[PDB]
């Protein structure tokens, strides 16, 4: 099934997920609906917040062949380093994209689509992603990364699209 995603402003962007309990059969219903989701609206990462699901589910997919599933239930950063930053974009936010600050390598630990818990050491596109959709879980977007005039300036680019 493929979900509508979330649009600014909404007040529902701005909820901050409470961990996944089980990962059972309906979790795994959601994953593959956001996989689903996150590919029809061709996006390299996707958060349960912004399909309107308040638990900390995020699927991703960095390759440039669209075929690589990964997938963070219950995200946990362990360490970090670096400054790096690239042009963004978000789903939720339609077609505005600005550069943000970022750690350049992330190490984070979840459990995967399976309930069975990994270890991930992360640099390039992969960390800029898995930072960008933990922003989510915690009711956090990317354009708060900005002076308020951008911010201004990019609510009201997206009033006159919607
Ligand atoms: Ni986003
Ligand atoms: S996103």
């Amino acid at each position: 099934s493929v979900l509508q995603v979330l649009h600014i402003p909404d007040e529902r962007l701005r909820k901050v997920a409470k961990p996944v309990e089980e990962v059972n059969a309906e979790i795994q219903r959601i994953v593959d609906d956001m996989f689903e989701t996150m590919y029809a609206e061709e996006g390299i990462g996707l958060a349960a917040t912004q399909v309107d699901i308040h638990q900390r589910i995020i699927v991703i997919d960095v390759s440039e062949n669209r075929d690589e599933r990964l997938v963070l239930i219950n995200p946990e950063l362990l360490e970090k380093s670096g400054e790096t930053g690239i042009e963004e974009g978000c789903l939720s936010i339609p077609e505005q994209r600005a550069l943000v600050p970022r750690a350049e390598k992330v190490k984070i630990r979840a459990l995967d689509r399976d309930g069975k818990p990994f270890e991930l050491e992360a640099d390039g596109l992969l960390a800029i992603c898995i930072q960008h959709e933990m922003d989510h879980l915690v009711g956090k977007l990317f354009m708060d990364y900005l002076s308020p005039l951008k911010q201004q300036r990019i609510r009201q680019k997206v009033e006159k699209l919607d």
